[PDB]
């Protein structure tokens, strides 16, 4: 019942591999739907072609800023921002998919994929999915990050959609 979406990842334009996610629409339907629709592009904008602008090995990969490409942009399917839906789910380990934000009730399109347990984010960022397949591809992406988050190669979502 929960939707599955994929990202095909490229590094400086060269294919790397595919990551798929489960979206916990059963627990966070509004937040899951935003990510799903941005992944299919069905509202006329979304993640295809955007990059992962911040990758910190041993912490997270952050993407979803499809308007400014650097962490200052993005928007939801519900407007610029939308509310924190709930905090049922927690940041329990690698593979968790969670919303980036800039304060209470400021979700847009930016998200991160945790590559470590990040329990200090519980109750502050909304968890809405997990990596299903291709965690090995996330681990490969992580190697292009650095302590300050700058990437040493351009990491893009070359294609994305729903499985």
């Amino acid at each position: 019942v929960n939707p599955t979406v994929f990202f095909d990842i490229a590094v400086d334009g060269e294919p790397l591999g595919r990551v798929s996610f489960e979206l916990f629409a059963d627990k966070v339907p509004k937040t899951a739907e935003n990510f799903r629709a941005l992944s299919t592009g069905e509202k006329g904008f979304g993640y295809k072609g955007s990059c992962f602008h911040r990758i910190i090995p041993g912490f997270m990969c952050q993407g979803g800023d499809f308007t400014r490409h650097n962490g200052t942009g993005g928007k939801s399917i519900y407007g610029e921002k939308f509310e924190d839906e709930n905090f049922i789910l927690k940041h329990t380990g690698p593979g968790i998919l969670s919303m980036a934000n800039a304060g209470p009730n400021t979700n847009g399109s930016q998200f991160f994929i945790c590559t470590a347990k990040t329990e200090w984010l519980d109750g502050k960022h909304v968890v809405f999915g997990k990596v299903k397949e291709g965690m090995n591809i996330v681990e490969a992406m992580e190697r292009f990050g650095s302590r300050n988050g700058k990437t040493s190669k351009k990491i893009t979502i070359a294609d994305c959609g729903q499985l």
